[PDB]
């Protein structure tokens, strides 16, 4: 019904696997591979989420990588 | 454009599994099981698609069940 759960799973994977002082380019690269590392049921939903939110994801992730807060701030959560 | 391919895959499943004059109750039942029959990568996206579009899907599938046209008319495609 919404992108809230997939957003939190994806930002979780990034937070665990990226360092905090990653460049925008490094965040971009990771974001466009990260969906593949979520459980398979999430793949195409995650690809869609990333396509729709990619600009705002890049801009927030440089500052903060907390899954709950990032997803809240960008408007993916609640829903 | 986001839901276009999942819509066609799901309505594809319904087309294959429902007769032309299925009741709204029978279409609802199929629609709410259909996502589980699509390939694993499409599952969570299909659920979100069904949740978002379920009223209009019921509305149209009584009339027409062609995947491409149904998905176009409801606005999932292109």
């Amino acid at each position: 019904a919404g992108f809230c759960e997939v957003c939190k799973k994806l930002v979780g994977y990034l937070d665990r696997n990226l360092e905090k002082n990653s460049t925008k380019q490094e965040i971009l690269a990771a974001l466009e591979k990260g969906c593949s590392f979520l459980p398979d049921p999430y793949q195409k939903q995650c690809d869609q989420f990333v396509a729709e939110y990619e600009p705002v994801l890049i801009e927030i992730l440089v500052e903060v990588m907390d899954p709950s807060f990032v997803c809240l701030k960008i408007g993916a959560c609640p829903s």
